[PDB]
């Protein structure tokens, strides 16, 4: 019957979430790559990511030099 | 019957939240790069991310030199 | 009859949450890669992620040189 | 009947959740990779993750020199 | 009837979770690579992970040189 | 110089709820000053609620501040 | 200078519920200054909730603060 | 200087839920300065709830914060 | 100088519940300071909570601070 | 100089739940300083919490601080 159903129930009183902090000083090349599939949070679910036959969630950084 | 039902419910009384902070300073050559399939927040919920055949879900961050 | 169904009952009163900190000062050449399948918080869950068939969930990071 | 249900039941009080923490200081070539499937938190929780018949999660990172 | 069915139930205070820190000083080449199937926090459960045939978690950190 | 001489009663209910509070009760701040008087006080309530009853109340009582330069 | 000569009761009930609070009570910077006073004193209630009842409430009974600078 | 010469009552409920609280109850900051006083006294009640009941109360009796440069 | 010649009481009920406490009471900084003094004293309740009941109370008592330069 | 010549009573109750506490009373910091006083003291009470009840209470009774340069 069900397939892929998905019940969440959250319940806080003081929620403070930081994604993605980036702080760079007197730096040169310098890459901070966050992505692909990412969930972040006091309450973080995730369900049936990369369900595709050839699907691809990816998070490549680089520094080609 | 159901194929990709989702209930969220959230009930908060102070959500902060920071998607993506970037500080930078006497920097060089610098990336910062956040995306693809990114879900923050006191309630992340993701349900059935890259459920396409060949999809792809990316986040490609560099520095070529 | 069920078939990848998820309950998530979540019930907090103070949760922080930083999903990616990068501090560098003084640096040259450096990678953060963050991504994929990344589930981060109070309440971290994952379900049947890369189902897919020949599904690709990577996070690559390099400096080439 | 049931073939891939979870029930994740969590109550805290106080849930501090650090993903990724990234310091260099005075630092020249250097990689942080975290990805694939990962799952950070007070309650973390995976379930039939990499199900795919030829699916990978990875986390590559390196420095080719 | 039930196969593949999980049931978590957390009850914590105070939980304080760090995935991955790196902490680099005056130095050259190096990598920190986390990821494949990782699991970490308080209450940390993985089932069936890795359950495709011909699947593959990994995390490969190298430097070539 | 001053001189004075001479059921439910002072019942006081009070309920705060703040989130953010940053009070100062005195702040003094001197520069190339020669001869300054910064004089707080008798019966002061300073605060984000503040509430004072029945300050005084006696019968031949004082509340005073009393600065001076007397030169 | 001052001279003062000369059921239920005095029932107080505070509830506060703060996240955030800065208090300072007395705060004094001094620069380059030959004669200063900061007196800060009797009966000073300072604070985000701050209640005072009854302060002085004696028959001949002082609340005072007596800064000077006497030269 | 001052002179004073001369069921239920002084109950006193409190209640406080605080997440962060911050607090100097005196601080003094001093630079090239000479003849400095900085006097904090008497009944000094300083904090995020800061509650004060029946301060002096006392028949004949003194709080008091004197401060001065007598030169 | 000051001079002061001359059921249920008295009953104080505190529940505090703090997650952070920071209290610098007293603080002092000089800095090529000459004659410098800094009295905090009497009867000073300085807390995140912060109560005081009947401070003084006494028949012909006395809560004092003083604090002076006499040159 | 300060003179003073001259059922259930006096129940305190106190509960505190503090998960972080932080407390200098007197923090003093001197560089350079040729006369200088800090005095704290008479009847001080500092604190995440600080309750003071019946602080004086005495018939004739004194809390003083006196700090000075007498010079």
């Amino acid at each position: 019957t069900k397939e892929g159903v998905l019940y969440v129930g959250s319940k806080t009183k003081e929620g403070v979430v930081h994604g993605v902090a980036t702080v760079a000083e007197k730096t040169k090349e310098q890459v901070t790559n966050v992505g692909g599939a990412v969930v972040t949070g006091v309450t973080a679910v995730a369900q049936k990511t990369v369900e595709g036959a050839g699907s691809i969630a990816a998070a490549t950084g680089f520094v080609k030099k």
